[PDB]
C-alpha cells in the first residue's frame, strides 16, 4: 500500500483505490495503473521534474529502502493478475530489485523528489509508475 499527497490531491495504484478514492475521482488510466482523487488537506509532498535514472524506493516487504537504477518510461508488457488481465502498461519504469504484490505504493525518490510508486514486480525485478509528466499535479 502507498499513496503520494501534492496539493489537494492523492494519487494511488488504481487497482488499490477505495470508494471514497472513486467517490473523489480526478483521473483514473487503466493503461497505467493510476489514479488520482481529490482530498480536503493540503498535502506536501515535491514531485520531481526530471529525467533521473537513479533513485531510492520503499519496499515494505523488506522494511527496507533500497538504492535502484531504472529504465525510463515506457510500455511494457505485464502478466495477468486478479485486477487485470494480461496487457501492456504504459509509463512504466522497471529496475532489478525485489519487489511483492503488497510493495505496490512504495514511493520512488530522487533528488529532485517523487517520481513515481511501485506497480509491478516479480522474477527479481520492480516495476514503478511514473508520475513526473502529471505536471497538473502542482497547479
Ligand atoms: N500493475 C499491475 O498490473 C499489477 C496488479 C497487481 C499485481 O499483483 N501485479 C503483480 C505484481 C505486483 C507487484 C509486485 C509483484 C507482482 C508479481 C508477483 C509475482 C509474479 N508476477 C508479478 C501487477
Ligand atoms: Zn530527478
Amino acid at each position: 500500500s502507498g499513496a503520494i499527497y501534492v496539493g489537494n490531491y492523492r494519487v494511488v495504484n488504481r487497482h488499490l483505490a477505495t470508494h471514497n478514492d472513486w467517490a473523489n475521482l480526478v483521473w483514473e488510466d487503466s493503461s497505467r495503473d493510476l489514479l488520482v482523487s481529490s482530498t480536503t488537506a493540503q498535502g506536501c509532498d515535491t514531485i520531481a521534474r526530471c529525467d533521473c535514472q537513479t533513485g531510492v524506493y520503499y519496499c515494505s516487504s523488506r522494511r527496507k529502502h533500497y538504492p535502484v537504477s531504472f529504465s525510463k518510461p515506457s510500455l511494457i508488457f505485464v502478466e495477468a493478475s486478479e485486477y487485470y488481465p494480461a496487457r501492456y502498461q504504459s509509463h512504466l519504469m522497471l529496475a532489478v530489485g525485489h519487489s511483492e504484490p503488497g510493495d505496490c505504493g512504495g514511493i520512488l525518490r530522487c533528488q529532485h523528489g517523487v517520481v513515481g510508486i511501485v506497480s509491478t514486480g516479480g522474477n527479481g525485478l520492480v516495476g514503478f509508475a511514473d508520475v513526473r509528466d502529471l505536471l497538473w499535479l502542482d497547479e
